[PDB]
C-alpha cells in the first residue's frame, strides 16, 4: 500500500507514489523527477492529474506517452496555486527537470519535499531563505559518514584531462561512456567538447536527450556512429566483453577503447584521493570508474539541514531496515544538538 512517507498531510497530495494503483482520497500526483523507481506506474493509460516540471513533462508525453491534457507543468522559482494549496518547484540539482516542492498548508505548516537531490550552498538563496520550514522530506541515500565524494567540478576536469591526453596519444582511441536513465550528461559532453566531437548515441537516447532544453544541443549529439569517436552505450554493455564485441562493430576504425562508468560511490573513496584513480585495463580496453553523484554527501546533507533546522525530519531512502532508519534517527540528532535547534 502507499507509505506514508509519500504522502503530504493535511492535502489531497502524494509524491512520487505512481505504481500503488488509485490512491484513497488523492487528487494530485506530484512527481518529482524522470527516474523509473519514481516514475514507475506511469503510461498512457494514466487519468489523473500530473503536477511536475516543464522537462519532466516533455518527457511524460514523448516517452511514456502519458496524455496532454492530463500533464500540469509549472514554472520553477514561482508561486502556484494547486487544489487551493500554494506550492512553489526548486531546483533539485539531481537530473535534468528535478525537483524539490514547497507546499505551504492552509493551517500554516510549511513542508519541504526534497525529491532526489544533491545539496548546495547555492539553496541557501532560494525562496527557502524566505520562511521557517516545519516538516522535511529528506533525500537520505548517502546519510552515513563513510559517503564522501568530489565535486562535480574536480570530476569532471580528471575526465576531459583523461581523454584529452589518450586521445591525442593515439588518434585511433575510441571513447565510450555508459548510461542507464537521464542525468550526468555532462560526463560525456564535456569529453566530446574538448576532443571536438558530437556524441553518437542511438535512437532511443537521442529522443530522451532531445526533451531536456539544454541549449546548442543540437550542436553536440548525433545518431550517426560514424561520424564520432565519443560513443554512449548502455551501462551494462560497459565491461571487457561488451567493448571487445563493440569494438568489433567499429570496422577497424579504431585500436584502443577508453571507457567511463559514472557510478556513484564506491569504497575507493574511503582511501583514494581523484588524483589517484586508476583504470581496470585489458589489452586495448581500459575501464575508469568515476565518482560522479547527483546525491548529497554526507557533509553536503548535514550543512543543508542544520541550514533548515527543520521541527521533524522523515526520511524517504533506506528507510526499509529498522537499523538503517535507527542510524539516520541518531545523525538527525546529533545535527540538532550540534547546531542548538
Ligand atoms: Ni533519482
Amino acid at each position: 500500500t502507499c507509505p506514508f512517507y509519500k504522502k503530504i498531510p493535511g492535502t489531497g497530495f502524494t509524491v512520487d507514489a505512481f505504481q500503488y494503483g488509485v490512491v484513497e482520497g488523492c487528487t494530485a500526483y506530484f512527481l518529482t523527477h524522470f527516474h523509473s523507481d519514481h516514475y514507475a506506474g506511469l503510461s498512457k493509460h494514466f487519468t489523473f492529474p500530473v503536477y511536475c516540471s516543464e522537462i519532466t513533462g516533455n518527457l511524460l508525453k514523448n516517452k511514456l506517452h502519458v496524455q496532454e491534457q492530463y500533464i500540469h507543468p509549472l514554472p520553477l522559482d514561482t508561486e502556484c496555486i494547486v487544489n487551493g494549496v500554494k506550492v512553489v518547484l526548486l531546483d533539485a540539482n539531481h537530473c535534468p527537470g528535478a525537483v524539490m516542492i514547497l507546499f505551504y498548508l492552509p493551517n500554516g505548516t510549511v513542508i519541504l519535499h526534497t525529491g532526489d537531490f544533491r545539496a548546495d550552498p547555492s539553496m541557501e538563496r532560494s525562496l527557502l531563505a524566505d520562511q521557517k520550514v516545519h516538516m522535511l522530506y529528506l533525500d537520505t541515500t548517502y546519510c552515513s559518514p563513510e559517503y564522501t565524494f568530489p565535486s562535480q567540478q574536480e570530476v569532471i576536469r580528471f575526465a576531459i584531462n583523461t581523454a584529452f591526453e589518450a586521445v591525442t596519444l593515439n588518434p585511433h582511441a575510441l571513447v565510450v561512456c555508459g548510461t542507464y536513465s537521464i542525468g550526468k550528461e555532462k560526463v560525456f559532453l564535456a569529453i566530446a567538447d574538448v576532443l571536438g566531437s558530437k556524441v553518437g548515441m542511438s535512437q532511443e537516447k537521442y529522443k530522451t536527450l532531445q526533451c531536456l532544453n539544454i541549449p546548442e544541443i543540437n550542436s553536440l549529439i548525433t545518431t550517426d556512429m560514424c561520424s564520432s569517436l565519443v560513443h554512449l552505450l548502455p551501462m551494462m554493455q560497459i565491461n571487457f566483453k561488451g567493448l571487445q564485441s563493440h569494438l568489433k562493430k567499429c570496422g577497424g576504425k579504431y585500436n584502443q577503447i577508453l571507457a567511463f562508468r559514472p557510478t556513484g560511490w564506491t569504497h575507493s573513496n574511503k582511501f583514494t584521493r581523484i588524483a589517484d584513480v586508476i583504470p581496470q585495463t585489458k589489452g586495448n580496453i581500459s575501464i575508469y570508474g568515476i565518482p560522479y553523484s547527483e546525491h548529497s554527501s554526507y557533509l553536503e546533507m548535514k550543512r543543508f539541514v542544520q541550514w533548515l533546522k527543520p521541527q521533524k525530519i522523515i526520511p524517504t531512502v533506506n528507510v526499509g531496515t529498522w537499523k538503517s532508519r535507527s542510524t539516520m534517527e541518531k545523525y538527525f540528532r546529533e545535527w540538532k544538538l550540534e547546531a542548538g535547534y
